[PDB]
């Protein structure tokens, strides 16, 4: 399960299967009951995976027509390789082509046209979904797919993240902390991060909470990155009010890539809509605690914290934190 | 077309509509040459349509028996929007259910029919017969920016080149006051091998720094003193100083790299290029359509076969 | 039985040798019970065989077909290692070839069967049906040694521990008389985690740096003066020193974890878990029956479900 | 294809497919010529892959048998993981056996017996292939399944080959030879790995071939691993021969895991066997190159040297890849 929040969506599971399944069994109950030839119950479902095989054939032309326009860019200027895109694995669909069309061809059929006119009703039925986009996939579909293949924006965001500014500083987080309290308040251990839902993320944070106010500024960090010399990664000290007394003081900051997500919501080229940047935020938040979790560098010395504005009070959520 | 990169695809055109007409068009021929009655084309062809909406209708039911768990979550606790994001829109699927129902009932068993296309719905679901060709992934990430790339060059326009395109002229002179001409227009390198070394003097011996710039200075996400700086090197050629610019390597492409590398990221070499690629296409488009870019910025891209990038810089540079 | 943990697998038995007696029992029952009769049961069964006898002909033949073109790599060039390495024993096979195709042309069409049976072996072949398991999988590696961890174990005794264990005592009794009286064991830390971090005082506080050891020389793969080193940590309890001792942690451990980061590598986090569990395991196998080892190294194995490492090492070091 | 050496063989291909599709092509060209009812032949069809399913069923039933005894340790402790693993994916499999059942209790068959007696018969062959061990994977299927999954021994020697000590080294070999060079011969900027396939690998590198006795030694690196501190990494810069003049001076080093094979070779817990040996060590080769050729701090600052003694010249190689 998930421990940031009660609303970040757990992976998808195998639930579809599952129900599969069972309208499988109570097909085949149906079958039994009606008591027919069991004979031509096989040879119909041939029939209509092996119609499905050819529209889907059929289909893979169509975009393969398209595709062939970017076989020097993007396919490495290889047909077989734009052939393997278009269609899958070609030795397998070539066999189940090879099968249907036998069957096909074969096999009586009493509820289906003959080889040729049946040809003649698929292509004309695949060029009418193709045309008016009558052949689409449903959001949930979509966003399993991007899941699985890892085709979503707050990927990338979380990975340059943790490869970008964690990775760095928190090897050496406690080399400066140590460095602050030696030279001079008694801070945590810990980096925190804010990961806002909403993405509001105001710049200056003060604004967000009067009952956070800076307190003071970590030494600065110097590295070399992308040809960009002494390039600085800084910190800011923060210090925590509870009725005006400084309850805690920690090294907070908020998450940029938010503030990223936000930007791409007001802009209108990103295409980026309120809702996609929610479902951004979650999946963004999810899997840097994954890559925070795995990852050798953060041993307990980050936290993240998550919260969503419904009353709202970010220092108590903090210092609650913290206390732990 | 983008003038970037020979190497750099095109957006997806219509070439599958066209496909699609030209099918049609031989399919009417060839239902013309055959001469068969057309209410019998009619009708099977009415029947197939019947068939593929029942077999979409229970996808959609065993992929909302799945996105239930998550109602909650993802879909806010509403059950319609669960509904509407399973099963499609559910106004126009109901009425092409009840259209397909009665014209598979009225039309000449009927059960029978009926378990059968459910069990081999059900085979597809299974043993994913159904499965989705890489060419149609992409072509549905592309349209509805399910990319990447995109995000990485958005972040890339808004936390950097936002904050520093404005200020960079107002530095470069301030430097050049100060003190070796260098010119004023950010240089940024796309390499598409994603290569990034850390230092531009070890991927080429022929460029080393000259000297850093005044640093900016600005508050960001919680952030007091976020400082952006950058590097002027020095171009050279047979030994002497060609010329100066400020010279950049895509960090996002860094990052891709990183993400190639590491096994939890689920990331391939094959994806970490075409992602480049889109990655420099979007940043070209977004810059064009930029109004903070007056061109202040110069896109540098380039692909190792050998190669000289002192080279291929300056030949940007003369331009 | 494995002492080091109970978290740590046994080698596989004969429990599948059990199940099939049982299944052939139950068999035979149900046969008698039957009552059919034995002949038409014996040409069943030896039908059955020849047809599955083809079948692996035909997948013989197929991997021939694939193998053809590292003949020379792989095979040497020699056609019969091929054969031998794609049928199996050409030998056997060949007899057990005619048997069966002598026995389906002589009991009660033909070609037709030959021709369905082909086309089944092409399709499993092609689609995958007839796919190994995990765990079968597992068996075979284990049986024949094809594991990552039996390899690291071996490089690990052959190329430390063979080489310093012998002088381990004398480096030790040298330190004793140049000077915390340390122990005259080696102890080696085997995490199951394959955590392994740089430094045992990040990992344990209550640990700290005593003092190294006398430098081991030697000469190693055209390498001169190739030197193995240790470092007396001091364990401690309440703030006071417990005791002292050598300590180690297991290098191929950190190598397993980092072929996991890796995606190059193909190796996910169960494959680390349980080759770094059959790694302490087949360590303790070879140390057991090793001539160097003389009660001179004790292997210390923990799990982290809140661990102290330092009271588990002082409870291995009490006896 | 590789370059290390003709003799290293290249990764397996889809031959295996291909003659698969040709096989499958041929079968329905004789089905088509023998001219009998279609029908039947999709229906044995049905039947077969119905009964190997059932076969694969029982296998892994006693498979089962055997791996209930580790579910704790190897298994998590966890039922479902070990019918996973003994049976693949439990949905897949549970639905193509309720197909296989329901097919063969209803399909009408002439050749072979009713449901319960093939159930029967099926059991029993099952059970005499699992007892005599009549059920074996061919040696090239057990290479293609090793080498797909990556179960060799090879593929953890290179790792730890390149995450041990070239990783490390590698980065500050530039600037120890600067060093070297500044303080005082004109040493090559690359490092040159002897591979072996025989995996000879003489401890004293002058042995090997007269041609090459040492010259001087390269300063030692320290870093902390595994505990051991100041853990010591050095190198030995060799002197190469040509009729008695040194022709060239180059940092020279062994691949350790080739000892490590030869040894596991000559022990006999290993089960290690010669041809094995050769086999393993072809592997690390390749294996180790294209980590090299993928690997960031290699940048062409080193180099490996393939060869096999079939006359040979060790010091003729080394100067001939020195001098491109
Ligand atoms: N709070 C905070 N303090 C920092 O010093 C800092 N440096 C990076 N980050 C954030 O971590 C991530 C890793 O950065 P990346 O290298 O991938 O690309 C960066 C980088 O290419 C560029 N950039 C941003 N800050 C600098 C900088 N100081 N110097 C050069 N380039 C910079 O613009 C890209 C995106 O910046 P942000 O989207 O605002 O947040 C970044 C980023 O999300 C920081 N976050
Ligand atoms: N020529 C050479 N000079 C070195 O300094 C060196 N250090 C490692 N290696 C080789 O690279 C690989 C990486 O070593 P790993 O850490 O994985 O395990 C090592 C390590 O756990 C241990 N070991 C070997 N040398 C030392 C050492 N000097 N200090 C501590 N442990 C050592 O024994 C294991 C295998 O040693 P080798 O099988 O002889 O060759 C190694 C290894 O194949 C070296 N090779
Ligand atoms: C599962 C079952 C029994 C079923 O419900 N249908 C729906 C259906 C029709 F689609 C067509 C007529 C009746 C029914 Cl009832 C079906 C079809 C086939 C088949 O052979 N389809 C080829 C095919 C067509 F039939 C028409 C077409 F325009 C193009 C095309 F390619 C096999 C089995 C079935
Ligand atoms: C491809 C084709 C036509 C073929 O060549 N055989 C070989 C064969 C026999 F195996 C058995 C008899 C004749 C032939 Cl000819 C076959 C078998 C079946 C079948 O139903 N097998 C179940 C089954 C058995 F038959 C016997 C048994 F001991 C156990 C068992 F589980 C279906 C199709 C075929």
């Amino acid at each position: 399960h998930s421990s940031l929040h009660p609303s970040i969506p757990c992976p998808r599971g195998h639930g579809a299967q599952k129900a599969a399944l069972v309208l499988l069994s109570a097909c085949l109950v149906t079958l039994w009951g009606l008591g027919e030839p069991p004979e031509h119950t096989l040879r119909y479902l041939v029939l209509h995976l092996a119609s499905l095989q050819l529209g889907l054939l059929l289909n893979g032309v169509c975009s393969l027509a398209e595709e062939l326009r970017h076989i020097h860019s993007r396919y490495r200027g290889s047909y077989w390789r734009t052939v393997r895109a278009c269609l899958g694995c070609p030795l397998r669909r070539g066999a189940l082509l090879l099968l249907s069309i036998y069957f096909y061809y074969s096999l009586p059929n009493a509820v289906g046209p003959p080889f040729t006119w049946m040809l003649a009703l698929l292509g004309l039925s695949q060029a009418l979904n193709i045309l008016l986009g009558l052949k689409g996939l449903a959001p949930a579909e979509i966003s399993a797919v991007c899941e699985k293949g890892n085709f979503n924006v707050a990927h990338g965001l979380a990975w340059s993240y943790y490869i970008g500014y964690l990775r760095l500083i928190l090897p050496e987080l406690q080399a400066r902390i140590r460095t602050y309290n030696q030279h001079y308040g008694a801070v945590s251990q810990r980096l925190y991060i804010l990961l806002p839902l909403d993405c509001g993320v105001p710049d200056n944070l003060s604004m967000a909470d009067p009952n956070i106010r800076f307190l003071d500024k970590l030494p600065q960090q110097t590295g070399d990155r992308a040809g960009i010399k002494d390039r600085v990664y800084s910190n800011s000290i923060y210090e925590l009010l509870e009725n005006g007394q400084r309850a805690g003081t920690c090294v907070l900051e908020y998450a940029t890539p938010l503030q990223t997500l936000f930007a791409m919501s007001q802009y209108s080229q990103a295409g980026f809509s309120r809702e996609d940047r929610l479902e951004q935020a979650k999946l963004f938040c999810r899997t840097l605690e994954d890559i925070l979790a795995d990852a050798p560098e953060s041993q307990n010395n980050c936290r993240l914290i998550a919260y969503q504005e419904p009353s709202f009070s970010l220092s108590q959520e903090v210092l609650r934190h913290l206390r732990q």
